[PDB]
């Protein structure tokens, strides 16, 4: 069996290897890439995603949110708080202002302490799920706004005929500007391209071991876990790696830079942390081996995990039993 200890993989691909995306995540996991849960892709030096990101300070982040955390340094939760809008310029001005700066630091590993012990005393702001692209539409290889729709594949998986879009999001972000511990709607596969800026470091959990992650959250977080069987998909719990390791759950870290693809697969616990001004793009996608993970997903019914309207087909197709429980809780 290919990367039985689950290690996250980098690749290289040529510019030949990068001119069809399901092919070559396919290839990625015939080395086993998918056991990690997350695989890093470098994009071919001749490729770029646009040729200038000059004036994106005129994008509107709407809905800024202040991520406001209760709890302890390695166990917390957070909720979102929402601020008045402002363009990406007045935000990368806050980002960089003395009370939201990266501080000085030695490296990674320093700065990574510095966040696990001193997030949940401040409140980063950041902007999300924004519907939006920053490739150049003369990008053809790998451009997030023109990728194979997740309804385009169940239609050929299934031959069913469904209505929905899928479309890509920009995040902008800050010093521990932070994501929780969560799979994908639908346990759908993700892909982040970095665009601009600092880094974001990723903790991920195997997908075979993933309902131990849940397990430990149930037992951190019991108020929480009382009111839905799937919390985790409100996308609020943190847990640090300290308290992961010292409860033997199994997990790797990795760091993306500027440039650079994340891919998560099915069913792959993730979380992580900006470290400075930054803006990534980010959209599911789905593959042939996604389905059978797709009619096994969890669902929150309780009302909190408020979805898109894309997902509504997917649960009426691949999971009928759950359509009706799950309709009323959205
Ligand atoms: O999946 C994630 N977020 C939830 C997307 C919600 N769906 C459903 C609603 O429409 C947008 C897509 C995520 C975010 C980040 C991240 N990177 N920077 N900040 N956050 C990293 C890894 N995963
Ligand atoms: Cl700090
Ligand atoms: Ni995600
Ligand atoms: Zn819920």
């Amino acid at each position: 069996a290919q990367n039985p200890n689950c290690n996250i993989m980098i690749f290289h691909p040529t510019k030949e290897e990068f001119n069809d995306f399901d092919k070559y995540i396919a290839y990625m996991e015939s080395q086993g890439a998918h056991r990690a849960g997350l695989a890093k892709i470098i994009p071919p030096k001749e490729w770029k995603a646009r040729e200038t990101y000059d004036n994106i300070s005129e994008i509107l982040i709407a809905t800024p949110l202040q991520q406001v955390a209760s709890g302890r340094a390695g166990v917390f939760t957070q909720y979102h708080k929402k601020k008045k809008a402002m363009t990406v310029g007045e935000y990368r001005h806050l980002a960089n202002s003395k009370k939201y700066q990266t501080p000085p630091h030695q490296n990674f590993e320093d700065l990574e302490r510095k966040y696990w012990k001193n997030r949940i005393y401040n409140s980063p702001i950041y902007g999300a799920d924004i519907s939006g692209s920053l490739f150049d539409e003369n990008t053809k290889q790998w451009n997030l706004g023109h990728l194979g729709t997740i309804q385009d594949l169940l239609e050929k998986e299934c031959g069913v005929v469904i209505e929905g879009v899928n479309t890509p999001y920009l995040y902008f972000g800050m010093w521990k500007t932070t994501f929780a511990w969560h799979t994908e709607d639908m346990d759908l596969y993700s892909i982040n391209y970095l665009h601009l800026g600092e880094p974001k470091t990723w903790y991920v959990v195997p997908p075979e071991h993933g309902q131990r992650l849940e397990r430990l959250a149930r037992e951190l977080f019991p108020g929480s876990s009382r009111g839905c069987g799937a919390f985790l998909r409100h996308k609020v719990a943190l847990i640090s790696p300290t308290v992961l390791k010292e409860n033997g759950i199994p997990f790797n870290r990795i760091t993306q830079e500027a440039g650079e693809f994340m891919v998560t697969f099915p069913y792959g616990y993730h979380a992580g942390f900006n470290h400075g001004f930054n803006c990534a793009e980010a959209i599911n996608f789905a593959t042939p081996r996604w389905i059978d993970y797709g009619k096994m997903a969890s669902q929150c019914s309780c009302g909190e995990a408020r979805v898109t309207f894309s997902m509504d087909a997917f649960v009426r197709i691949l999971q009928p039993e759950r359509y009706d429980l799950w309709k009323r809780g959205q």
